[PDB]
């Protein structure tokens, strides 16, 4: 079972700690990044339909530094060596002051997280 | 200010409500949508940064009729007419069964929400 | 038949061109947009497999007066009233110095056209 | 700098042939891809803008084998060693039966792409 209880890093300058995982797949952490190093809060679930092995997930990061807002989503994986990894892709969403401006406004990407 | 709060729709199938925002940004809900209709619970967090009238926020859909997890995240704002209006962006993530098909597991797409 | 061949507005600060699709289903055009009014080369393909009536495709937009390059892609619809209407979703990336900028270098959304 | 013209692979399955690059930026090309190996064409663009170095680029695949179409759109890089990486993100876009259908069509990724 891949679960997302823990601490994970990219290999980059990103680590997260996720707290436990409660019955309904709801959980809460903290993202770490570089800038100087920023802390801040991350909420999100996991899903629990069919308890399978290798769930999916979601996940917000609301950036204490910023205006700005980070989502997560993707799949915690066992990979053929046998070790967890966290495959996601992100949106982020930047504040814009005219709603004419909106369309510029959001960014894609991608993490892939391993176990720290 | 645009606040997240109330009952929103996207005048196709979906319907969301949205709870009390806490002080921290942080919020509940539940996502309704016709697939015969399922409702599903949701978490998420508005930015509090700077107090903006017309703030971003994401949120976690964790569907209760699905493996699947999808993200949303987007910005409040008022529009010339002083309607609030949500403008999203969302990332769906269907749950492949090996680590190899994880190429093939990400929607994207969009939504515009409305009061009501 | 839905043919890209023609006019195309988004109803907003967009008009684009499109010249005759080939019998590989290769076509050119031009992307109009207000900075001011600027025009630039799009080149792009529609699917040409078991000759649908509502093909997909792609194109790129070229941009003549920025280092960037926006993708799009999307499909050739005729809607429930008879009219054809062009969903596209694109991605628009920026040029960064170093390659370690390159996680924040790709916008995306979305933009409908319909016959101008 | 980094030219998009000759051969590619991303390590995985897929390989890409890229042939000259205009004086307007404009190539085509093959994409080659294990489902057995098939080949589809591909129409692209490099952007020209300030002649760069490491510049922005997008293109088109016309998959021969589907209905769908696949958009492409990054950046040459040079890494630290000297060594070209094209880093890149995708749309890949399925083609639907009835624009009911289209929340559903659009897929987000990414590949990164060095010589040979
Ligand atoms: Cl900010
Ligand atoms: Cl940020
Ligand atoms: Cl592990
Ligand atoms: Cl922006
Ligand atoms: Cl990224
Ligand atoms: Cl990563
Ligand atoms: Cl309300
Ligand atoms: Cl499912
Ligand atoms: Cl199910
Ligand atoms: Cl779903
Ligand atoms: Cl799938
Ligand atoms: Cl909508
Ligand atoms: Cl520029
Ligand atoms: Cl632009
Ligand atoms: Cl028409
Ligand atoms: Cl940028
Ligand atoms: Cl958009
Ligand atoms: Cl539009
Ligand atoms: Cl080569
Ligand atoms: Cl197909
Ligand atoms: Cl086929
Ligand atoms: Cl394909
Ligand atoms: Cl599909
Ligand atoms: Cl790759």
């Amino acid at each position: 079972k891949c679960s997302l209880t823990g601490k994970w890093t990219n290999r980059m300058n990103h680590n997260m700690t996720i707290g436990a995982v409660n019955s309904r797949g709801e959980f809460t952490g903290t993202y770490i990044a570089t800038v100087e190093i920023k802390e801040s809060p991350l909420h999100g679930t996991q899903n629990t339909i069919n308890k399978r092995t290798q769930p999916t997930f979601g996940f917000t990061v609301n950036w204490k530094f910023s205006e700005s807002t980070t989502v997560f989503t993707g799949q915690c994986f066992i990979d053929r060596n046998g070790k967890e990894v966290l495959k996601t892709m992100w949106l982020l969403r930047s504040s814009v002051n005219d709603i004419g401006d909106d369309w510029k406004a959001t960014r894609v990407g991608y993490n892939i997280f391993t176990r720290l």
